[PDB]
């Protein structure tokens, strides 16, 4: 039908090996921040059969038990037995952590007033908001996340005890073009792949994924007789987690953000303290975009910012409103400049980014949930 | 000025530790493909002080010397001495490689006709093309890549012998909005950070980066008295490569593609054979987008595709032409459907994706150079 298009987003579960690495990286960041709010943390995690490796740079006054922090994160995810392919009790935890490069430290934060700390790196970051949901997120990515959360819920409450922690979901929505905004019409296609035990048959799993997962998450008004279902499309997913697929921190950056909507500057979030603008500026850009939509200045908006290592102020700010504002992009840019200070040493104060809440961000997306500070819109003066 | 906006893209050099990992992952893929064109390769690389770790899944008839392949890639990059922070001769090479999950193999390619092989994973992928350059790439990302290539050239030819392999660049362009297309006006800001020896002073480096790098790359017509230069903005970059910052495969996915323009589905390219649609479908989507622009059907276009693991045909195809076509997005989608077969087992034939040319893709972006098969536009019938 004219003026309609498809858009697909994916999400992954807590036991997806890339997401394990994000959660462990952020468990390590939180452990540091609990003791040293000014910890400099750049913690990469690598997961493969029987192995968590931490690699990166931490300068911190904290005394952190990496064995305890890593194993507790893997326990939470649900990898607690060799039968599941991974066990927090018996896996290898390897550590290749060194202090932050003194050359970076001197260029970024040494002898700097906190408000005037340099960006911890160069880079570009985007924030996006869309009025298509109350939480100002694309429906595709919201539904994809909720399908993984539902799998974890039914695993944890024992109603589908054949479930394992590693899962992926994908949602295709047919959208109507509406004066620069997008109106969801229907769910065109759903994919669910989830790791499972060696007892449950494929028909039992496919029936349960439709009746107990999809129907429990996706409103019936979006599902019809044409909706395509790819449930356990590989046919067998017993081998999973790190054993099935090597995981790395920062390899789910589109799952972490807008499910392909908006834009992405390439930076990973997990394992990084606020001085790493890959995270703090992306959080602030989401906060700006959500403030513009919730302030009624536009229905859909994209914010780009960029930084140079050692420089506080963003090098560039850009606003793209998809034609969904009576105000020009120039007028929105002036409103953003009058209302926001996107220096990392000010963002840290506004969004409370020394607080050890980061592990809670590292699954089901960083945006659109739990009224994190970047999800509470700023009242705009103009 | 009205109808203008800023856009920023970044690039990194061959010695950037994330890019080292991409190049090593693709050196391993090429080594396998040279002996076994049907090698199943999912090779992640991790780099930190003194360490290359390979982690992932390879099923191959090839006999590959991982020590030789890794060290030769690091030699090519230029890390050949402890004075530079990393040495191919004396670094640790660790291998945590296992066969591909039999559960994946059976669901994707076992006993399948090559044309009908399943996608190696679910996911979404985008292709983008823009008429703003002959190679149909954004000027921001082209200039950012060329600045890193120029640093490597002047390092390798000995004219700036204080240069080390680790570099990052960032280019902000002021654009004019032109009937849905974008017209570059001027370069607003350039960042260059490059690793250097302990002899050269900051003023010598900043003078050389302006006169011998920027002026050798960026046309003077884009530079004016207002252009902002952030050259060695950290003030000191002696510690670099993996010693300065842990690197991972697939952590430069926006550098690898469009520098934040278009869109990204989240998939990494390097270390993956053609059955991994993260790479093959992103290459095919670029080929489609470039074919539409070079065919004169639009000035700027974005193509989304998506897949389910074990399913050959894409689940969804979407065309966004930014209002730069007389044809509707529906009419362009029909043209794409009539001219392209985006099954991975057909893409492999069209783009010759068993050929060991992947290491050549793993720096300076996968798109817009060297007339790779995905850069040669398909003549469209309609
Ligand atoms: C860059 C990517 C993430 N991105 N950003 C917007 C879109 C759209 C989109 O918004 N289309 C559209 C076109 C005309 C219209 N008039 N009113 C409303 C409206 C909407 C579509 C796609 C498909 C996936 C390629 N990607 C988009
Ligand atoms: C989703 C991101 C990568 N993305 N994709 C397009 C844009 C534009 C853009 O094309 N703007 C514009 C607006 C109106 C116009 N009329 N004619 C031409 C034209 C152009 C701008 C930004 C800034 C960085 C936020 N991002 C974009
Ligand atoms: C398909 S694997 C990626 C390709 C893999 N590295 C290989 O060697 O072919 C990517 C993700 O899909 C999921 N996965 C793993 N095994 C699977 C299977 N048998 N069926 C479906 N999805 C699976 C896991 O979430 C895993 O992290
Ligand atoms: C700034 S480092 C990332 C943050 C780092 N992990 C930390 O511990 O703070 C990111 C990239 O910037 C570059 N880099 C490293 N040291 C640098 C320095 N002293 N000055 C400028 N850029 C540097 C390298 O390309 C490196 O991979
Ligand atoms: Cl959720
Ligand atoms: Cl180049
Ligand atoms: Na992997
Ligand atoms: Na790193």
């Amino acid at each position: 039908e004219e003026g309609t298009f498809l858009f697909t987003s994916e999400s992954v579960g807590e036991g997806h090996p890339d997401k394990i690495c994000d959660q462990i990286s952020d468990a390590v960041l939180d452990a540091h921040l609990q003791q040293d709010p000014d910890a400099k943390v750049a913690c990469e995690t690598v997961a493969k059969t029987g192995m968590i490796l931490l690699a990166g740079e931490i300068t911190s006054r904290a005394a952190v038990d990496y064995q305890k922090v890593v194993r507790e994160a893997v326990k939470h995810i649900g990898y607690d037995d060799s039968s599941k392919g991974f066990d927090y009790k018996t896996c290898n935890v390897l550590v290749a952590l060194e202090q932050q490069s003194p050359d970076i430290a001197q260029g970024v934060h040494l002898d700097r007033n906190e408000e005037d700390i340099g960006a911890g790196d160069q880079g570009l970051m985007f924030g996006y908001a869309t009025d298509e949901t109350e939480e100002c997120m694309p429906l595709t990515i919201v539904l994809a996340h909720k399908l993984n959360a539902k799998l974890a819920e039914l695993r944890r409450n024992g109603t589908l005890p054949w479930l394992r922690p590693d899962s992926k979901t994908q949602v295709t929505v047919q959208y109507m073009q509406d004066r620069g905004a997008v109106l969801p019409i229907r769910v065109h296609t759903i994919v669910i792949s989830v790791q499972h035990d060696e007892e449950v048959c494929l028909d039992e799993m496919r029936d349960a994924l439709k009746e107990k997962v999809i129907k429990a998450v996706v409103p019936a008004k979006y599902l019809d007789e044409d909706t395509i279902y790819h449930l356990q499309p590989s046919g067998r997913f017993v081998i999973g987690g790190p054993q099935g697929d090597a995981g790395l921190t920062g390899r789910k950056i589109i799952v972490d953000t807008y499910g392909g909507w908006g834009a992405h500057g390439g930076g990973a979030f997990s394992g990084k303290d606020y001085t790493k603008v890959d995270r703090s500026a992306a959080y602030a850009a989401r906060w700006v975009a959500k403030s513009l939509v919730k302030g009624g200045l536009c229905r859909r908006v994209l914010v780009q910012v960029s930084y140079a290592i050692g420089v506080s102020h963003p090098l560039s700010i850009s606003i793209f409103h998809y034609g969904t504002s009576q105000k020009s992009e120039r007028e929105l840019l002036e409103i953003v400049k009058k209302n926001f200070d996107l220096r990392p040493g000010v963002i840290v104060r506004d969004l409370d980014l020394k607080k050890p809440i980061y592990q809670r961000t590292a699954a089901y997306g960083h945006f659109g949930r739990d009224s994190f500070p970047w999800e509470v819109p700023k009242k705009l003066k103009y």
